[PDB]
């Protein structure tokens, strides 16, 4: 229906934040770029790492913002703005507290749920939330006061492997996602068990 033109992977920059839970989305996009043979170029204009490849005669861009997570929108709006990409043609991959490691789901629209990357993107896109999300489960620590330390921490290896597994499931529906066939992507993805 509407082909995806931009896939954004959320995360924080630098070695300290690499491999942390809040970089799950960035990890998805890095894995996707590697599987597709796409180079991610540092591009100051877009405040991140940008990659491009062609699919069905159209350019699809990959973006990992190198802002801190709470300014991710600045990156997304700079790139979407420049190429005139509507929210409906954007997919944002991100960590999801409300699902355990090993689970990925797709969602169109909705709020940010206290995810400051999502929050900034919604604001920067002109208060538009109708982009698609790839929700990568990272589990929840069990109280609101533990969340900040938890998402900025490195998960136990078992949870990381489960995340890797969910990323693979999601890559398995890339054809559907790229085409904008969310119904099919959802049917295939949400039926998978890690
Ligand atoms: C503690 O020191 C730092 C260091 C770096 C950052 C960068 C970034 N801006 C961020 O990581 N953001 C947030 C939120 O996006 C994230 N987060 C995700 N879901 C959340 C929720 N329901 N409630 C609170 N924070 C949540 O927690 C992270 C750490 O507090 C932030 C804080």
């Amino acid at each position: 229906m509407t082909a995806v033109q931009l896939i954004v992977g959320l995360g924080n920059p630098g070695p300290e934040y690499d491999q942390t839970r809040h970089n799950a989305g960035a990890l998805f996009v890095e894995r996707l770029a590697h599987a597709q043979g796409v180079s991610l170029v540092a591009d100051r204009k877009y405040f991140g790492l940008v990659g491009k490849f062609s699919h069905q005669g159209k350019d699809v861009r990959l973006l990992i913002p190198t802002t801190y997570m709470n300014r991710s929108g600045q990156s997304v709006a700079a790139l979407a703005g420049f190429f005139r990409i509507a929210p409906d043609a954007i997919l944002v991959a991100h960590d999801e507290l409300d699902m355990p490691p090993g689970v990925a789901k797709l969602k169109t629209g909705g709020g940010h749920g206290g995810h400051n990357g999502l929050r900034d993107i919604i604001a920067q896109l002109g208060n538009q939330n109708s982009f698609h999300r790839l929700r990568l489960g990272i589990g929840h620590p069990g109280h609101s006061s533990l969340v900040s330390g938890y998402v900025l921490g490195r998960a136990p290896r078992s949870e990381q492997e489960l995340l890797d597994t969910s990323i693979d499931f999601a890559l398995g529906v890339l054809p559907e996602m790229l085409a904008g066939d969310w119904t099919r992507a959802m049917q295939k993805l949400h039926s998978q068990k890690a």
